[PDB]
Formats: C-alpha cells, structure tokens, sequence
C-alpha cells in the first residue's frame, strides 16, 4: 500500500482544492495523511478516512506567529514566515511519519501547495518526491513568468486602457491591479516559481479545454510533468468548509423559478468600505432580480456584519446569509448567474456547474481570471470600473434577462458540458488523472 502526504496552505481557497485532491487520490487506493497548521484547521471529524497531523504552530507557539491576527490581510503573513522558518520542523515531522510507517506501506510522495516553496529542499533532503498543487489558473502562471517583460515595459510602476505588450488578452490596468504590491510579492512569486519548476510534478485545478491557449507556456517553462484535473467535477468542497453552513437557503431556493436567482459572494477574505457595500446593495435592488447574497461577517469595514443596511431594504427579492455550501448552491436550478470576486475556486465551480458570471475583483489573480473568463471564454460580464449602482444593475440584467446576453448563458452551458466530457474515457481530465496515478505509483 502507498501513502500520500498533502500539506495545504491554511486558507479556505487553498484547503478546498487540496482536500478535494486528497479524496480523489484516496478513491484510487492511496492512504492519506494531511499535515496542517492548527490555525484555520478544517473539521477533522469530516475526514475519518484521513490521518491528520498538526504542525508548525503547536504551542508553545513560536514568537513569530504567536501574536499574528487570525483575520484580515495580516493573517496571510504566516505564509512567508513559515516558508522562512518551518523547514526543520517539517523535516522532523516527515521523518517521524516515515519512521513509524508499516512494512507493507511506503510513502509515495508529498503534495504541497505551490506557496510552500520551502518544502522542496526539505523533501529533497529526505529523498522524498514532492508534487505541487497549483490553486490558481494556468493563465495566471503565464502572467507570472511574464513579469520580467512587464517590469521592463513599466507596467509594474505607478496607458491604463491599452492592451499589454505580448499579452493582448490583458489591459495594462489588469496587470497594475494584479501586481500592485510588488516589493512584497516579487520575492514570494519568484521563489514559488523556482521551486515549482524544480518539483517532480505539477497538478493544476483546471481542464485543458478551459485553458487551451496556456498549455504551451506550461510545457515550455515547467520541465516536470503537468496534470490538469478539474476538482469540482469530482466532488464539492463542502466537507472542508471553515465556517458553518446556512442550509436554510435550499428551502428558499426551492421556492424560486428556474434560473431566476443571482448568487452573490465575494469570497472568504475580501473586505469593502461601508461606502461600497451600500452601493452594491443598491445595484442588487435596482436590478429587480431575486438574489442570495453571502456576506461574511467582517466583509464590511467598520461593521460587525451588515448593520449599515436598513431593516427590510432587501425586500421580497433578496436574502443575505453568512455562508453556504457554495457549489451545491450553484448546482441548484434556481440559480441564474453568479456575481463573484473571481477567485479561482469560485470561478471554476461556476464553470463546472454551468452558471454565467458577473465579475468584480480585489486584486491578485482575480483581475486576470475576470478578463480571461469574460473576453476569451465569454461566460460573464466584467465590472472593471468600481461599484456603481447603475452599471451593476445593467450587468445583472444583461446576463440574467436580456436577449443580448443569450450567448453568454449559452457559452456557460457549453463550457460545463466540455468539463463533463473531459472526465469521460479518452477525455483530457480522465487521461491526466490516469497518468497522475500511474506516475505517483512509479515513485
Ligand atoms: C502567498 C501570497 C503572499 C501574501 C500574504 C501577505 C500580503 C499579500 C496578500 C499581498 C499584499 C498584502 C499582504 C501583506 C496581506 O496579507 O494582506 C500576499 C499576496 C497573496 C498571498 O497568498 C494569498 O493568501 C490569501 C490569504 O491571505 C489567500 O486567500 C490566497 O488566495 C485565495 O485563493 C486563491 C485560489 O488559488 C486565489 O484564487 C485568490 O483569489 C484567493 O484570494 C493567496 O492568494 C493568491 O496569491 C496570488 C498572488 O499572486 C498567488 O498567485 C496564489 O495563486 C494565491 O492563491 C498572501
Ligand atoms: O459562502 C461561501 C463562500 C465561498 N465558499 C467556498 O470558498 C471558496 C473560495 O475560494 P476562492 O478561490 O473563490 O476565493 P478566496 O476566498 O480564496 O479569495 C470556494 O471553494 C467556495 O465554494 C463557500 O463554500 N461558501
């Protein structure tokens, strides 16, 4: 028997695909151990078939992460901090596990988030193969490796509406938004790319017919074999949710006509002004469409939840909730469209459920996802110029009601079908998974 160790980054958009992958590999006969921080841990009782080992932030907590806040932008500093100081502990934990292994059981490989670049040298030092799971798109990676030219052309220094050079898919504004925090980002992205290239293999949460134009960059830039597997088509991430589900939404969805509901969610970490939260509310009401709006407590700066919102302002058409099983909501027949912040997991879930999108973005890979989905695949409409009630309502009605938006709704249905076909015998994702399992088994 063969065991796989997976090591996720402890945030919702990173824990979800890694535990989806773990379940896919378990279904192929591998045993599974998950290394995880105590911070943002998932419910281990949801995974009785996995062994969990909590590392790196056991108390006594290191002076470096002990004081760090658990929410907000600062919470993510754990990532560079662990990258720079976690190697010795990670090596100890891997050796302990390999020493306690049964005789009929070998550890085939370690799979980490690509952001754990420090894990490559640890795994090398144990003669352990490391595979990398990319939680962002191939298009995003193509932009990463093109950063030399970007800085060179002056894109990275504060021409906004012009097509970027040798990247006609993007506007300069997209690059400026995506790489706005350069000094801090440049080092992380450089190290992540370098150690991804040195890995034994790269698993992408995508499928070939989604990102066909980007396959050549990956083959040329990454010498290790790449595997494209659309995880949401195998299973939802419901079991790895870090917050409790409000499942009362399904009884409400069951009262809505098919394709009549706009689902609205801006992810697991974004936050907005009070000024913008109220403009978003006014756009929603102005569209005259039914909506289900997930608002994380903490989404609005300066309020605990939605205190700025007058009582009854959503009316008959709208409901606001703290958190849902998102892919299961997207699969419900009532859903007509998805207003997303363009996180990659949300984007791919909406594609795999065939739901057209309205795109906003909060930086990082989000503006690139929004531009690729709206202009290359044409499965949504991109609100690329702030929050304005009038523009919001027009975008919503264009995707959900206007005859002019029919091609977008049709494109989303066709793309879902292409994803389903990729999982059949002979399809691209079926063959990638088949190859991934035989590759891991040969290690
Ligand atoms: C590893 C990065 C370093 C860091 C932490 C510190 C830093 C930064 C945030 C930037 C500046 C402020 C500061 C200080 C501050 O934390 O607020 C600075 C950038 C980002 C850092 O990682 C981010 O940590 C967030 C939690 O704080 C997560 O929610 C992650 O992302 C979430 O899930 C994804 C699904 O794959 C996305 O789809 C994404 O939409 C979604 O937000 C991850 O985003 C992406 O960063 C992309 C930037 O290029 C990468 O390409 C990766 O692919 C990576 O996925 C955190
Ligand atoms: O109410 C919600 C909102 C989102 N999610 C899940 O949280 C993840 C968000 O990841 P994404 O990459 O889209 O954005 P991030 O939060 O990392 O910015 C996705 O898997 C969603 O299905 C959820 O389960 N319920």
């Amino acid at each position: 028997r063969r065991r796989i160790i997976l090591f996720p980054v402890p945030f919702q958009g990173h824990i979800n695909p890694i535990l989806q992958l773990a379940n896919v590999l378990y279904s192929k006969g591998f045993s599974i151990t998950i290394f995880h921080t105590n911070f943002n841990k998932p419910k281990t009782s949801n995974y009785p078939h996995f062994t969990f080992r909590f590392i790196l932030d056991n108390d006594p907590q290191d002076e470096r992460i002990s004081n760090l806040p658990t929410h907000g932008p600062l919470a993510g500093m754990r990532i560079p901090i662990i990258n720079e100081h976690g190697a010795d502990e990670l090596r100890r934990e891997l050796e302990l596990l390999m020493l306690a292994s049964e005789e009929d059981e070998e550890v085939s490989c370690l799979i980490t988030d690509a952001l754990w670049y420090f894990a490559q040298s640890v795994a090398d030092s144990l003669n352990l193969r490391r595979l990398v799971l990319m939680t962002s798109s191939l298009f995003n990676f193509h932009a990463h490796v093109s950063l030399p030219q970007f800085d060179e052309l002056g894109y990275l220094d504060p021409r906004l509406e012009e097509q970027a050079s040798g990247f006609p898919m993007l506007k300069v504004k997209d690059i400026k938004s995506a790489y706005s925090n350069w000094q801090i980002l440049k080092e992380i992205l450089g190290k992540m790319i370098k150690q991804t290239k040195a890995s034994s293999g790269v698993i992408w949460n995508s499928f070939k017919e989604l990102e066909e134009s980007e396959l050549e960059t990956v083959i040329r830039e990454i010498p290790a074999p790449s595997f494209l597997i659309p995880l949401p088509k195998h299973l939802t991430a419901s079991s790895s949710s870090l917050l409790d589900h409000d499942r009362t939404v399904f009884q409400w969805l069951d009262q809505q006509p098919p394709s009549s509901v706009l689902y609205v969610s801006f992810g697991s970490t974004s936050e907005v002004d009070e000024k913008d939260f109220l403009e978003i509310a006014r756009g929603l009401v102005d569209s005259k469409q039914s909506f289900l709006w997930v608002v994380r407590p903490g989404f609005v700066k300066g309020s605990t939840w939605v205190e700025p919102l007058p009582d009854g302002f959503l009316g008959e058409r709208g409901r606001i909730v703290k958190w849902v099983p998102q892919q299961e909501v997207l699969a419900h027949g009532a859903i007509g469209a998805f207003w997303t912040h363009s996180g990659w997991n949300s984007t791919l879930e909406s594609v795999c459920e065939g739901v057209p999108m309205i795109f906003s973005d909060f930086g990082l890979d989000q503006p690139l996802n929004a531009r690729y989905m709206s202009d290359v695949l044409k499965v949504g409409v991109y609100l690329e110029n702030g929050w304005e009630r009038g523009e919001i309502a027009n975008a919503i009605r264009r995707v959900m009601v206007d005859e002019e938006g029919e091609y977008i709704r049709q494109n989303a249905r066709v793309l879902k079908q292409k994803a389903d076909v990729s999982l059949m015998k002979g399809g691209s994702s079926y063959e990638s998974l088949e190859s991934l399992v035989s590759y891991i088994s040969s290690l």
